[PDB]
């Protein structure tokens, strides 16, 4: 029966993060973890399928581009090599929260919590044993589950992103329910990999949160590359037969039945939030079932804190650190920010070529009353571009008219992921396009058409 | 005989985007190239090298890491296909500077261009007659040519960087005089394709402009991967005896002779400023004998600009661009604004491991009576470099201790040019490191490396 400062319960990006900021500000600090350090992100999630992907877009060089980078030769690839090293990567990461840990000086305790009253928690310990621990402030940070297809349930051949990304073999084809970013990445690898694949999207549109002119040119590419996919269309059963998989959709009113080897269901995440005593400890839920916060993360509980995919506000890696950070300045009373609209925050489709996005869309802009100014550069007027031999995809920021303040932006290209950062830091304090058309723009790289947009917001876009 | 309000010489990346600007801006204006429209970056330069580059970057993946990727069977590579399609890029730009021209009603004048005095040229034109153009204001864009070793000649074995890049055979061995970005890009094209290779630099460090701890890093990478590079060496004499060359060097006062097939002289470049009458212009030379001009590109006279490599300030592409754009306003008497010192334009090589550099190094900064705090963050630390299966490198900024504005930053590693643009904004627009380390960055990417060294130098460096 131990008495810390501060208490976090889980270990993934958002828990160890606030841990070590925490102990950065003079807290005694412990983090409650059963499983997975490093949490989904770091075990089963972006880090491992970031591997993946990388060995996926080789996969598509080697054969798509060989006659036209002047490669020739029979060549092979083997899934059960790029599987034994996403997991070599992700056991790296993994020694390296151990190592932060233990230089922070963070006690770490290996079991589930449960809290037993608004100040106590009681830890079931991986060893057997069980533990008390009393604390003045808990930050919870207990993630997100796989949510399912209503009415059906998982099986032998119908798994969850955990027990694909886990498999070192391939099936023949696979039908994948949803597409959201965590789908699309799953179709690009198996595709590539010589797996039959659809996609079955709700919406009528894929990538539906991304802007309109984004979803389109991202259907194209997945044509392109051999996936099919389903857009408009519901998945009303799913039934494992054993030998095959057959998945009942609807579209326009008619039933239609596909047949695959696999069903991956990837449709979202719902919060964890029952099992561990939340109720003993008096906090609120929302009404979709997330503990509810305020904007420096704090529940309805004075002393306890919610941060990451738990709360629900957007459910990202880099989200849950910049909350935890937020937290724990929150809890030592240090000089905090608020991170604002949600909506400003960047997110990435890390396919090849990727996506990247930020802000409002065109249509978000417009019903939302701005008078809205776009600038639209395409890659083909991209050198860089064309020398990595990708010239597909565009840049298209969104603004303002009055004084030409960002609103949003979209882009599909290379690599395009590592372009947010000039844009964000932006609209995160207030400069306009003025500003950022003076920013010269090293050549030759992706970055200058970013330049090129920022011409076209103030009147006189240049190279195109 | 015609008369323009504004007549360019010659038409590279600063020429043609000074045109475009004047055009946009109301100017009726001519623009006079006798042989490279696009000048040396679109034709023998930047353009047609990053092509080569990206060929030899899957060279080196295709042989060298292609056990780790799963990849097997016996490949082979073709230079000269790689060398077709540098060609096809390049004449792909072209295109796009010509439709430039067209869309904003620009005269093109095909032929050399010669002062006859402060308002009058004389144009000798490529199909054989004569023109003349009288102007109002006239924008010097004519670049600049190689610079020799003294004492040595060009001849079939002794070339410069135009021969090179138009060569498709490939020599057995060849010794690169100069260790600046030129010759290590070259180096860094021909070792990846059998090339053997040697190096050969006067001062003490490869890359010598850029800071102490990113010279350390390449020449480690170089090495590996099996360039021989001779530093604080310095080339005495080059003799070309038909069947192969003999370069004699000294180091450390001690004579030595190397052998190769073939000399690539890549040490520097000297300011066009001679044939083309800027004596009866008035314009006067630098000592250094550039052309000489003030903040906004005028020179001695003052209705003519110099713009570009001709001026000597900083021989890159995208500075000629910003400088014509400044020429061209200050001309227009529109809104403009100068580039200030130019040492804190970014710039970068793009061999791979990329380098990419702004600002002061951290010795430049002592020496100038700054309080310095340094941040550093190695790649071995970053998810996303693991990913890519590259975690080599580092990331390093300067700052001043008073308010934290930032002073340099110096980047090594994975595709790393095009993480520059966030730095250069903050320092353009006086963005502090409190400023900075509060612009969340997408996960996982490169960036969030830069992310870390702006705790860093707040004081709390999480990840590392
Ligand atoms: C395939 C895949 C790819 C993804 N790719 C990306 C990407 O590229 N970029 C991105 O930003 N995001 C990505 N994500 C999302 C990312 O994984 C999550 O947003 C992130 O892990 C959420 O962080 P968290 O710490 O809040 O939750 P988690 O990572 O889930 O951490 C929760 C932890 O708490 C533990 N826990 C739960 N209950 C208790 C309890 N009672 N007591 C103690 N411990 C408990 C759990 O065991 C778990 O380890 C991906 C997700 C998946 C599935
Ligand atoms: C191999 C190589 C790689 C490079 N890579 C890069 C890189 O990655 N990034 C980068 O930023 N820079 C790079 N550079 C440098 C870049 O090419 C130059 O900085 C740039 O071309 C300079 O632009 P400019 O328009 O001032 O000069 P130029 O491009 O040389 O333009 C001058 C033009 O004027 C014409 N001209 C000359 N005299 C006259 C006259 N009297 N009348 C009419 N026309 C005339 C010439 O024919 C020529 O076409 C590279 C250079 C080389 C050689
Ligand atoms: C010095 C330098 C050179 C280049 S550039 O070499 O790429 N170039 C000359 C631009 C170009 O090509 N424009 C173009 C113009 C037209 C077109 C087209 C392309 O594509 C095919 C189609 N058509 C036309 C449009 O109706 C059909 C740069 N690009 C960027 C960026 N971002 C910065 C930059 C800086
Ligand atoms: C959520 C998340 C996770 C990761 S992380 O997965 O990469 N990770 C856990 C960090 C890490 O590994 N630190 C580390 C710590 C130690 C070490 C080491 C590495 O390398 C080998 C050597 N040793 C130690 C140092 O003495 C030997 C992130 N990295 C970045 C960036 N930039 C942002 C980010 C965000």
């Amino acid at each position: 029966m131990t008495h810390y400062d501060v208490v976090v319960l889980g270990a993934g990006p958002g828990g160890y993060v606030a841990a070590i900021r925490a102990a950065q500000l003079g807290l005694s600090t412990a983090i409650v973890e059963p499983k997975y350090w490093g949490g989904v992100c770091l075990n089963v999630g972006c880090i491992p399928s970031k591997a993946l992907l990388r060995n996926a877009e080789l996969v598509h060089i080697f054969t798509k581009d060989a006659k036209a980078f002047g490669i020739s030769g029979e060549v092979t690839f083997d899934y059960g090599i790029a599987y034994d090293r996403s997991r070599k990567v992700a056991e790296g990461r993994v020694a390296g929260v151990h190592f932060l840990m233990k230089k922070n000086k963070i006690t770490e305790i290996h079991g589930y919590g449960t809290f037993a009253d608004a100040n106590t928690l009681l830890v079931d310990l991986n060893d057997g044993g069980t533990e008390s621990v009393t604390f003045d402030n808990a930050i919870i940070a207990t993630g997100s589950s796989t949510r399912l297809v209503p009415g059906t349930s998982l099986s032998a051949n119908v798994v969850t992103y955990e027990e694909q990304i886990l498999s070192r073999e391939l099936p023949k084809s696979i039908i994948i329910a949803g597409a959201g970013a965590i789908g699309m990445e799953f179709g690009y690898v198996l595709k590539n990999y010589g797996v039959d694949v659809t996609i079955v999207e709700f919406l009528p549109r894929a990538l539906p949160n991304e802007d309109a002119d984004v979803s389109k040119e991202i259907e194209k590419q997945f044509k392109k590359l051999g996936v099919t996919i389903l857009t408009a269309t519901k998945v009303e059963s799913i039934a494992d037969g054993g030998s095959q998989v057959t998945v009942t959709v609807t579209k326009d009113g008619v039933a239609q039945e596909l047949k695959a080897e696999k069903v991956l269901q990837a449709i979202g995440f719902a919060p964890n939030v029952e099992g561990y005593g939340l109720d003993k400890a008096g906090v609120a839920l929302t009404d979709r079932k997330a503990i509810g916060v305020d904007d420096y993360m704090r529940t309805n509980v004075g002393h306890i804190y919610a941060i990451g995919d738990v709360n629900g506000l957007l459910q990202l890696a880099h989200v849950a650190e910049a909350q935890g950070v937020v937290a724990a300045e929150t809890i030592a009373g240090a000089e905090t920010l608020t991170l604002g609209d949600h909506r400003m925050l960047p997110r990435a489709t890390f396919c090849q070529p990727n996506v990247a996005s930020f802000g409002l869309t065109e249509q978000q802009a417009r019903n939302e009353g701005y008078d809205v100014v776009v600038a639209k550069f395409p890659f083909t007027a991209n050198a860089k571009a064309h020398g990595v031999g990708d010239p597909s995809g565009f840049v298209k920021l969104v603004a303002d008219a009055k004084h030409g303040e960002l609103l949003g932006g979209h882009l599909v290209g290379h690599d395009v992921a590592e372009l947010l950062p000039e844009l964000t830091l932006a609209q995160r304090w207030d400069l306009t396009a003025s500003e950022l058309a003076r920013n010269v723009h090293t050549h030759p790289t992706m970055s200058e058409a970013l330049q090129e947009c920022f011409h076209g917001l103030v009147g006189h876009m240049i190279n195109f």
